[PDB]
């Protein structure tokens, strides 16, 4: 009935072999440090992890990493995916120079590096993806809208599998990086630390002083006076009730939102992946700083 996407891992690879994979990710961010006014790319391979895993669909089991789909035309120019071109052209170098790892092992494997690179906690990962025809790659419209509410999001999220719990520690990657006019209509970063991950955003959100306006796109977003926005979508973080007292607890407690955002994240990018028994565990890459590197 539903697809089933068994993993594979890549022939005659080990850890050791993925290992590298990493350390490559992470010597090149290490090195464009310019990108996007010296933010780095750390945030853009974050969203390109989350935008190539979030199609999936728990119905029919269609899209998710597995297939590496971004690749393909049709999911690239996916207007929901503006700006992701630039993860992609990082990323490309290293492709070139481990040609056997599959897209969604690299995609997702980018969004690891990057969170760990960026101080996050250590999120286990797993290989296996394999390349799908380009038949396989879903129709666009899958990724979520800004401007909505907090019943969205819990409906959207809903088709990914996550509860209230995932869904906040999930957008707590909102402190991360910044929106861009041109790529979605919206304008300005989350906070003042935006290239280490940090529960800024719970903490910007409960104390800022946030005023609605429209933006040069004739959008609405929440702004405050230090310079700081919110999408609709994060703000109804506060307005649900289930939700604000999530957002409270992160607040709160950075090493509880640490574990929550490891679950949930290693979750999203494993859905739609079934991993026989034979299956190796997730791997832990250690990052470049515990390698000496
Ligand atoms: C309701 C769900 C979400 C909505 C509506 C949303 C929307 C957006 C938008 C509109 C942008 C700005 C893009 C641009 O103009 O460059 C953005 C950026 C970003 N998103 Fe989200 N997002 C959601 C959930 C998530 C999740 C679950 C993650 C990761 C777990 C994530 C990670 C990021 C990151 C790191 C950035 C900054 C990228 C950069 O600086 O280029 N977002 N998101």
């Amino acid at each position: 009935t539903p697809l089933v996407h068994v993993a594979s891992v890549e022939k005659g690879r080990s850890y050791e072999d993925f290992q590298k994979v990493y350390n490559a990710i992470a010597l090149k961010l290490r090195e464009d440090d310019e990108y996007d006014n010296y933010i780095g790319y750390g945030p853009v391979l974050v969203r390109l992890a989350w935008h190539i895993s979030g199609t999936w669909d728990k119905h029919d089991n269609t899209g998710g990493s597995y297939g590496g789909t971004y690749r393909f035309k049709k999911e690239f120019n996916d207007p929901s995916n503006a700006g992701l071109q630039n993860g992609f052209k990082f990323l490309e170098p290293i492709h070139k120079e481990f040609p056997w790892i599959s897209s969604g092992d690299l995609f997702s494997l980018g969004g690891v590096t990057a969170v760990q690179e960026m101080q996050g906690p250590k999120i286990p990962w797993r290989c296996g993806r394999v390349d799908t025809p380009e038949d396989t790659t879903p129709d666009n419209g899958r990724l979520p809208d800004a401007d909505k509410d907090a019943g969205y999001v819990r409906t959207f999220f809903q088709r990914l599998n996550m509860n209230d719990r995932e869904v906040v520690a999930l957008m707590g990657a909102h402190a991360l990086g910044k929106t861009h006019l041109k790529n979605s209509g919206y304008e300005g970063p989350w906070g003042a630390a935006n290239n280490v991950f940090t529960n800024e955003f719970y903490l910007n959100l409960l104390n800022e002083d946030w005023k609605l306006e429209k933006n040069d796109a004739n959008n609405e977003q929440w702004d405050s006076k230090s310079g700081y926005m919110m999408l609709p979508t994060d703000y109804s973080l506060i307005q649900d009730p289930k939700y604000l007292s999530i957002v409270k607890e992160y607040a709160n407690d950075q090493d509880k939102f640490f574990k929550d955002f490891s679950k949930a994240f290693e979750k999203l990018l494993e859905n739609g992946i079934t991993f026989p028994k034979d299956a190796p565990s997730p791997f832990i890459f250690k990052t470049l700083e515990e390698q000496g590197l």
